[PDB]
DNA sequence: GCGATATCGCT
DNA sequence: GCGATATCGCTG
DNA sequence: GCGATATCGCT
DNA sequence: GCGATATCGCT
DNA sequence: GCGATATCGCTG
DNA sequence: GCGATATCGCT
């Protein structure tokens, strides 16, 4: 539809073509109210662990626990794999799979601990699984705390109400949340392509 | 709507006031067709006159034969001046007013010698008063032919079936249309801002 | 077999 | 085909 | 856009 | 008197 | 507020 | 967009 489109700021293209094992995907769910569908996953290489970003709708058949992919014509903004329809993915050659190290998945499944999320800069994009508190409706909001034990942070919800919870004792599983500081005592907000979700 | 909307490649803008009485203005009519409506006028200082494409509908009232308008922020693309909601048009002020030359008013009205259009570059803009010939109805287009006596051209319409011809032998006046040269004969043909009607 | 249209190139 | 103009997307 | 040449199409 | 929203600036 | 990306408008 | 501060608003 246009070649950046759906792309975060200053991501840079990458050429080569990758091969990389999902672990993990979302539902596509949808965004910038009303358009714009997209979905999160988690992908794997040898080395390293991606989150990942999709916003063409085609590729999630593709994305499937252990499922080996290459991609090529992607974009990395800060880490994080972009992915939409000027990419090309292909089901990936046996020649071109490989291992995955149980401490990869073991650290991409991995949630940080409240305490040493904070000391982050501003707008860091969080990920992560967390116990739950009281909720609240706000005439245009929702808002949350969940709990390491050793916190202890508030979570702002801007975007709209659909979603499961979850009979609260169940907990909760955050994709692409901002860490916003400032003045205040620090929070975590909603954000594009935030998702929360019962794990 | 947007600063340079409607106006033509490579116009150039022009800052300063300019004072200048109306002579002529058509009705509004319609082109990029079905939207963006325009209309065309002629306009004269003491020194020189100028045809006009008016874009701003707003405008149509000030055009009247013989009232004094100020303009500012207009447009110049090879000496015809074109005018959008970018522009200033004020009802000028008396001490702005001033005497217009019988030639120039002439001169302004004068129509070509067929002749001497056809030593003209290709895509040049011309308008005059024509004598017409035997015309024609082609599935997409309209064909006339038009006398200087000493000419002979033929000319194009590309655009669409409304107008009023005026049981022939009424004449045919001519608003930018774009000349044609190339290895065949050359002809008129109709443009974006393209108008006909009786005289 | 001519004129009316469609494609090209870049404007 | 391609530069000019308008809209999109939010550092270091 | 638009002008030029290349192709279509009635007959 | 706090948290929820709206505005600012430029990102 | 402003640079980056997409769409607009057709020399010299 | 988004983060930060400034203002709104229940009570």
């Amino acid at each position: 539809s246009t070649p950046k489109k759906n792309i975060s700021k200053g991501a840079v293209l990458h050429e080569k073509p990758m091969t990389v094992m999902v672990l993990t995907a979302t539902e596509p769910f949808n965004y910038k109210e009303g358009k714009e569908n997209m979905f999160h996953a988690t992908v794997a290489t040898e080395s390293k662990y991606y989150r990942v970003k999709v916003f063409n709708m085609d590729l999630k058949e593709k994305f499937t626990e252990n499922q080996f992919i290459t991609i090529s014509k992607y974009f990395n903004s800060s880490g994080i794999l972009e992915i939409n329809e000027t990419a090309t993915v292909s089901e990936a050659a046996p020649n071109q799979m490989f291992e995955v190290p149980k401490n990869i998945i073991r650290s991409a499944k991995e949630t940080l601990k409240i305490s040493k999320i904070k000391e982050l800069d501003s707008g860091t994009l969080i990920y992560g699984v967390f116990a739950v508190e009281k909720k609240k409706v706000n005439d245009k909001s929702i808002t949350f705390k969940i709990k390491d034990n050793e916190d202890n942070i508030k979570v702002v919800w801007d975007k709209e109400q659909h979603n499961i919870n979850y009979e609260k004792g169940d907990k909760l599983q955050l994709f692409s949340f901002h860490l916003r500081k400032g003045n205040g005592k620090p929070i975590l907000h909603s954000g594009n392509h935030s998702f929360i979700k019962g794990e």
